[PDB]
């Protein structure tokens, strides 16, 4: 669906222009580094989190929200993740949500962006 205007990602609010950057990098594979799991990641739906994604079917992907990006990683060379994150449909690049780590129900979890 359409990239919001802003959004409020457990106290770190990101325009329309971050969330589109994120999701242009995700696609233009920029995260390079040796992390044996480089961004972007699989995302999937976790019932508990209770997030709604805005896009259709997956599969979905998930790449660091940060400012001034796009996020990257090159060897020896990382910007940091965060907790903020964009999801997208891995097919088309069409944007689900932004969700993040921040204020998440247990370890590890999503919880929704505004
Ligand atoms: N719905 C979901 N919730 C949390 N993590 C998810 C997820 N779907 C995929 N993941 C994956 O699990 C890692 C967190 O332990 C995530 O890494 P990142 O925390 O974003 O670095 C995803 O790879
Ligand atoms: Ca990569
Ligand atoms: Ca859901
Ligand atoms: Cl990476």
């Amino acid at each position: 669906c359409d990239i919001p205007q802003s959004t409020n990602c457990g106290g770190n609010v990101y325009s329309n222009d971050d969330i589109n950057t994120a999701i242009q990098g995700a696609l233009d594979d920029v995260a390079n580094g040796d992390r044996p799991d480089n961004y972007p990641h699989q995302y999937y739906d976790e019932a508990s989190e209770d997030i709604t994604l805005c896009c259709g079917s997956g599969p979905w992907s998930e790449f660091p929200l940060v400012y001034n990006g796009p996020y990257y990683s090159s060897r020896d060379n990382y910007v940091s993740p965060g907790p903020d994150r964009v999801i997208y449909q891995t097919n088309t690049g069409e944007f689900c949500a932004t969700v993040t780590h921040t204020g998440a129900a247990s370890y590890d979890g999503f919880t929704q962006c505004s």
